[PDB]
């Protein structure tokens, strides 16, 4: 098995992803399927939303591109079938920020180096910049050596998905996978989201699993999933126009 490698294009600007009449079901759910010949393409260097009710399948497609499982179909990256290549290098160019982190019981520094062990101090800064946890950093009694973790302060999901950003933006992958978490009790939640989907988003290609629908509306492509079918697609302007699934949900969260 080979070796995944990004084009010197690729790792400069982001890579497309293709999935083909793929079809899943998790090993113990034995009598139907969480995906449903899906179909779709994502344009390198661009956003998709995956939208649709708890049910849809929406998390079951970013657990197949990170390869947690494996689906009948063709999953492909860059035009390449990813079961040509081991799995590893497969996960080195993909990033997930997911709904709920769990941090190491160690300080914060330590929980966001954790991106990569490697990375300077300079490239540490910047990357807690982008995500906005510098001035909460900057603000903490014991800064950067913070103890967070269930032993430690405790964080908010926002902060803890902050860390997650961060964590990113030192792997520096190619594809970006992003639960969002924002909060409808909190409209500094989302803009925050939107700062970092803006330096997330920079030469990557990125996926956002949305909830709420307005964290997303000007995703270049959004999916719309109904029970394991992705039943619409387009942009917010057509999927409102068209009057159907994406129409009532977006109403129904508008009120």
């Amino acid at each position: 098995l080979e070796s995944f490698s990004l084009t010197s294009h690729e790792k400069k600007f982001g890579v497309n992803i293709e999935f083909s009449d793929v079809n899943f079901s998790y090993p113990k759910q034995t009598n139907h399927r969480t995906l449903k010949s899906i179909n779709f393409f994502i344009p390198s260097g661009t956003t998709c939303a995956l939208v649709g009710h708890t049910g849809s399948g929406k998390s079951t497609i970013a657990k197949l591109l990170y390869r947690f499982y494996d689906a009948e179909g063709d999953i492909k990256i860059g035009g390449k079938n990813v079961n040509k290549y081991n799995r590893n290098s497969i996960r080195s160019i993909i990033g997930i920020v997911p709904q709920d982190t769990i941090l190491f019981n160690e300080t914060i520094k330590y929980n966001i180096l954790y991106g990569k062990l490697d990375a300077t101090d300079e490239e540490v800064i910047k990357a807690t910049k982008s995500a906005q946890l510098y001035d909460f950093i900057e603000a903490l009694p014991k800064k950067w050596d913070t103890i967070v973790g269930n032993k430690g302060m405790k964080l908010s999901g926002g902060e803890r998905q902050r860390i997650a950003i961060a964590r990113c933006l030192l792997k520096d992958p190619k594809i970006v996978i992003f639960d969002e978490a924002t909060s409808s009790l909190d409209s500094k939640t989302e803009y925050l989201f939107q700062k970092a989907v803006e330096d997330l988003r920079k030469n990557r290609t990125l996926i956002i699993i949305a909830h709420r629908l307005s964290t997303i509306s000007s995703a270049e492509s959004i999916i719309l999933l109904n029970k394991g079918k992705i039943v619409e697609k387009g942009t917010h302007k057509d999927l409102l126009k068209l009057n159907g699934e994406y129409a009532e949900m977006w109403n129904m969260q508008s009120g």
